[PDB]
């Protein structure tokens, strides 16, 4: 006998006891007489159109694939619940935080960023950690990563950043020139690049890394008072990372290391968990913060803004069918219930649009009707209708226009968003020159120790060495801006690689 | 007060009892606070991306439409049941005919042919009369028309025929030159054209016309014996047609005449019904038939092949949501349960491919998972997986390959198709001259009387007059081939027009 | 010999002189030996999968249709040019207005609003009048209507308004209750309703109606100075409308009356033209205008803001293939070149998102690559890549990320948008009660005369009579709010109708 | 200076030197002022819907991905020419073989089979080797592999086979139970499995392997005479394979080894070539062949059917944009010009349908209009029209129905397919027992030597050891049927593995 993941089929068979196998049918439900031999004219004659068993099956096979996620294509999913352990109702009226002991079902998907569906799990890259809470007030999607920050601070640079991390448009090869030219030209990336090339760049599976909302969000209480916050979900299994050596080995040995690690852990009752915390910053404090409180390349020092306990995230259920439950999972940062709102963070603002948008393309206009994406703990009632692949009853014969005099769904003023005053010109304000080095300096010499600083520089050099010399120079200049030694150590390694 | 159709909303509100209106939500289930005013900075300021209530709703509105059916786009639907009244098990082992009194739920869609979704119901055109039987052996789709024959006998001419009946590729206008150039060049169309321009060309609604499978089909019994057949479902409401004058009036007064007529008939309890019959031809008989038994431009004389009663079709339920239940309805001639099979009819053979093919395009790869199309009376089990908008559980974790040693779905030898012998070279046999006038002559001279013939010729000439003279001549020549008087009567009217 | 439209094919043939017919091929370019007879085993045998001539052609036929436009589905198109006749460079720096005599190619599509693709042209409804200018600074899409105003003033009510003007979700029938319940609940619609039910509700074809941008826009000159404007393009053919009786008759005699009239006019050299004017309002004046200058239900009095001539629009070319050049035509209000920008108009703001969004759905992600939609007079260069149906070279091997050090495209500061100042809270400001009667009263009493008011009320009553009494009462109540007589005249007709 | 592939951007910049960078525009051609900072109200304010530069770019990014190929997803492409070297016009009248020295442009795509888009190039798996010939008689697609045979002989087993080779439905992990359960239950796979697990299972890049049509095809000469044939294209750069150890290290060091190798070879002028040969078998010989001459699990012995030289395939041009020219490449086995036809091979018959079908889904209905897929050396002219993303002029105003009296395209009888006679009942003939070992014995004992035979068993055991014992037993049983020592050697290693 072997690991549970390996015995997937064996277990499916034994669980079907002595039940006779079902009758094999066409998509239309017609029993099939023989699905192993095609309908031909004579033993060695041509195939007939009349063989609709063949066409029915082949036509479906021909349409099995859907486009992969534009980013975070390689991933793993699991399900479980969220449980409130502490009272934060003074900050947010969100039903999900309603009362201690309150449980809400959740869906989670882990993933890498740049690699396609067939890529390896154990590679250096940020890690997606999206959590879907099916609440009474609809779904709340906390689409986070294994890092509290990111490489850029304005959504207009996202497509270009992703492109630079992907393949060359002509050769279809990973291109260090594209990678470092972009990062060297955009030093705001220094903070996350430092995180990326540290030990945390390659977590050991998905159970040994933390999750972060990254962005500054807004919480609103029952009295309509608002504060800004940040979400943190620390792994209860402890932080564990893979060495560059073992990561590379597993890259070919088991491209799906993260997938099987998670499935087996849950299958054996070793359910992984995370503790959800929040940091709170009042509007007054946000106006005095030394940097842009809504700058995604910045963190909120824990000493000034301590973590507040909220609850626990537990994954105790594996998907039964990956494609249906994980490949089709759709997380939308715009999916926020009353009590939780976005901040003016330029990046988050862009994500408000991008996710539902790419989902309408990747899955389809009615992707929210796919079981895993349905807010099944809520009652979806509105004036939206039709669209391709419309399931259910399309809200039946209910009046489809609002307002109406026929008792159809009514909006609820209780759900109105919190109001903030803004004053300024409609312009494209430059954020390229906000502080790009201060917090990186503290990360380098305060957060990391001597051994991980050495590893950090070797990891960077090992990749930067493949870029052109003028790019290497520019990149080293930025690192030096953070700290002379940071750049010096990298430069020293580059001179070696450069023979 | 008013007719049931007009009081649709009034009724929905009443059936709603005095319930409180549901809370209006986004597609994600999030309650909306005010869905009548957009989120802006200041009363006369710009719209925010932050307004996700707006985007959610507008994006779905922007995707409401799907491609209309390439043909038969304008239609009406209803639901009911098929009840067996006679025993024909000696001919077919199909479970649908299993025992007297057995009822099978059905779905039916009526339609015109050439017009697009916004066209009028009361126009001269054949009428679609598709019936979906949800049987224990899967769905059986009998996709018939209100005529036992058709204009052509080879599917390769179908796209061209339809193009000729639709809009000119440049002007987007109906084109009599296209219509008659095609018909005059393909005389095999004379039989259906005669029927089309007779009074039956414009039935009074959908309840006063007969239905026909048109094609010759094959029935197989428990002993594996087979016979050919024709399906006939006669209106119990009686044949009734609209005069050209009334149809033209209704065309603008109520372009949805047929839709309204059917909804109200059912809503008032005046359920329309049809009596299903079959004609049976043994294989020996098919070998001696004066024409090709599988030629779609010909009928089987009732005198030589008497109608055998089978059961009744009753429509007693209106759709609740038209888009979900009627617009998305998909009938596939290839959906046939054991006991019912196709004949060599070249046209039918082409249809075996065409419908599932167009449905995967118009609806989606997984169109059979749409509620109204699901064979909900059968257990769908096979090795098909994934595809866009994959609902349910995608068959969970069941082994997905066949054969397998894990108890997944299995054949069913009894379902094997009836084996027939065919001999001959594989080539394109010309069927253009398979007698295009004999049966047309009997229709013109015996089926119709004097006043009917006069109207028939007046209807033809009224439309053919707009074609070029050379086309008029070629058309008249064909009619003359059916009968000299047929031609001269039309010619005399044409001369009066060409004045 | 008939009209040009009727002789479309006749002319195509004559055009090919003695030139020999092309060889008929498959989509893959393989010559076809016989496209009239399918490949079978014996003259009365089954169809073979081997007949790839059949499958290739049928598979395409099965995919001919695309989703029709969610609104304005029924239309006609033509091409021509825009010629500058006056200098307005003091207001806008747009290249399209660069110098007197400058010509810019244009594409125009006329249409109704509610009817689907098969509906009739001569029905009461607003008329779409979209103009695409292919300028050196990209495409400028002025998506106007034949009216200066609209039914609503906030985009959140648009889907609802459209739903109310379309078919009942259960019966699929036009619904007077839906139409009037919505309008009676939203009095802001009074202005456009009065316009819609006046003689201008049914123009005589597309050449005898004016065009308007409707919304207030912003013009920016070379010195960075800005002013608000309104676009007006008056028909040089004169205003001409159809009587209700003639329109009803044509509804069935020629559903494509508008299409035919436009094609023949151009084919005979009787090219239609419109004179383009603009109204100008300074930011100072906008500050004290009696109404919200960005309220789409309001017009700017010509007495206070006279029309300033700009140029002429002339249509002198008929499309060659309707599907490729008209059905696939896509206009995005967001397509605005430097010198032209949007105003705060909530409705216009919503349209900035909706059109490109619906186009990605209806046509495809790369719909801007469809020839008629390509900004062929500009050099498209950016960092966008891939997507389905990617044509041309997909920008070859050019660096695909910005910024870069490899000489790829650069943004141009001179194209920066004009900066406007805004201040206020972020909230949903109610605009439901922004004076819904003042201008309506002026229209009713001044713009119209006794004869015109008589028909107006008869037209309204003729439709409103089919709504429930409680809806009729509320509707009449709003009309009385405009003017007592407006409501009483309608009420008198209603009483007669209700018996 | 590095390899050409690495200097892709460097070179693009240089070859553009002496040119000012282009203006960065939106998709609509509107120049952008600042594509690096989003439009907000105030420096730290909300993102505006008015930022259409952002929406236009992000919306396109959100739609960059299309479904990957259902199989053969990971690949590399290149272009070149086919040059005739010998005269085979006695066998085929195809224009592509017309005269010695004649050149026809070609497009080629190499690939693995099971892995997704992000998978490694150097893994054990068959290799795709598809060639598209742009001939004057349309495109001819020779969709070959690097092996002359395949695992199964009936298309109905293909989807199951591919499913067994891919990921487990629930775990999403490679599953040896699925792999070997299928192969052990279907011993016809022994021949190809033996080839797969031999040294040829992991080619050193794409230049050091052969290509085969695999299937028996049919050639028809100018006199209407036909013969059956096999296509063979041998590498001119010699057969070379990767050791299991080196392929494994390359899997993580360079997962795109094959792409890189091909691009650099061509970039440096080391153009790879292959010699195209054919084997000929007369209809008489096919009647007495010791096996089914159309059985894909069989080869035609060279001794009895020697290879006849035809021409050379030379690749001398790299793609300029991978996505447009390679990812979108579509090869349809059904694309065959006059002189080349299919054989009764059950697998080929199925492929005639599957490729165009999957292409309509993966790429779109009009995928043949994508530049790289267009039969640009031919003249496409037919009666097909419209469909989404319709490019070109959609054949303008040409009559769209056939037959017609207006001089539109006509079929050419000389292109009629060769006629063949087939006798026997039309039914599903079992082919599961068509000698599964005879040629496998020859391969094992005669083709391979002791060393490679040793590695063969080690390779099989290394993978088979992960399957359940009952599956191992059945698998070994099959190998023993080929030759007791074959199964014996594997069982020995298996025992050591099972420890
Ligand atoms: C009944 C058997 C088979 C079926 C139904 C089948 C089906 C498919 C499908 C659906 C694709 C994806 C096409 C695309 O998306 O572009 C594909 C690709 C491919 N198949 Fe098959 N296949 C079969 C057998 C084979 C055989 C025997 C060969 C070789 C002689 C072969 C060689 C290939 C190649 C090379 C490609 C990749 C083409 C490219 O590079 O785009 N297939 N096959």
């Amino acid at each position: 006998n072997r690991d549970p993941a390996s015995d997937q089929m064996k277990h499916w068979k034994e669980q079907r006891a002595a039940q006779k196998p079902d009758v094999l049918t066409t998509g239309g439900g017609n029993p099939v007489g023989d699905k192993l031999n095609s309908l031909t004219v004579g033993p060695r004659g041509p195939l007939l159109v009349q063989d609709v068993v063949f066409t029915d099956e082949m036509a479906h096979f021909d349409r099995e694939r859907i486009p992969e996620r534009v980013v975070h294509a390689k991933g793993a999913g699991a399900f479980g619940y969220f449980e409130v352990t502490h009272d934060i109702t003074r900050y947010s009226k969100a039903k999900v935080f309603e009362h201690i002991g309150k449980r809400t079902p959740i869906a989670v998907r882990f993933s890498t960023v740049a690699g396609e569906s067939g890529s390896a799990d154990t590679v250096r890259d940020p890690r997606g950690f999206a959590v879907k809470f099916y609440t009474e007030d609809g779904n709340w999607d906390l689409v986070g990563n294994n890092t509290p920050i990111f490489f850029i601070r304005d959504a207009l640079l996202f497509p270009s950043f992703i492109h630079s991390q992907k393949r060359n448009p002509q050769t279809h090869l990973k291109d260090p020139d594209m990678v470092w030219d972009f990062w060297s030209l955009r030093p705001e990336s220094l903070h996350q690049v430092s995180f990326l090339f540290s030990d945390r760049g390659i977590p050991d599976g998905h159970r040994h890394m933390n999750g972060y909302g990254s962005h500054t969000f807004k919480l609103v209480n029952a009295n309509g008072e608002a504060v800004y916050c940040k979400f943190h979900y620390k792994t209860d299994q402890g932080i564990k990372n893979l060495s560059v050596e073992d990561a590379a080995r597993l890259a070919h040995e088991d491209p799906d290391y993260g997938l099987r690690d998670l499935f087996n852990a849950i299958a054996t009752g070793n359910y992984p968990s995370w503790t959800l915390y929040i940091q709170v910053m009042t509007f007054s404090e946000a106006e005095i913060f030394p940097f842009n409180p809504f700058d995604l390349t910045k963190v909120w020092p824990h000493g000034d803004y301590p973590l507040i306990p909220v609850g626990k995230l537990v994954l105790n259920r594996n998907p039964v069918n990956y494609f249906a439950e994980v490949e089709q999972l759709a997380f939308d940062p715009s999916n926020m219930p009353p009590g939780i709102e976005p901040s003016p963070d330029k990046m988050l603002q862009g994500r408000l649009f991008a996710y539902p948008d790419t989902h309408r393309h990747r899955l389809g206009p009615n992707y929210l009707q796919i079981p895993v994406n349905c807010p099944y703990r809520a009652r979806v009632a509105n004036y939206q209708r039709d669209g391709p692949m419309c399931m259910m009853d399309n809200q039946g014969g209910a009046p489809n226009y609002y307002p109406n005099s026929f008792s159809a769904p009514e909006h609820q003023p209780s759900a109105l968003e919190h109001r903030t005053h803004f004053s300024g010109d409609v312009q494209r304000f430059n954020s390229a020159n906000d502080d790009n080095v201060t917090q990186v300096r503290t990360f380098y010499l305060k957060v990391l120790n001597e051994e991980q600083r050495k590893r950090l520089c070797e990891n960077i050099a090992g990749h930067l060495k493949d870029a052109q010399l003028f790019i290497q120079k520019k990149a080293v200049k930025n690192f030096s801006d953070v700290h002379p030694e940071y750049g010096s150590r990298i430069q020293a390694l580059l001179d070696k690689y450069n023979e």
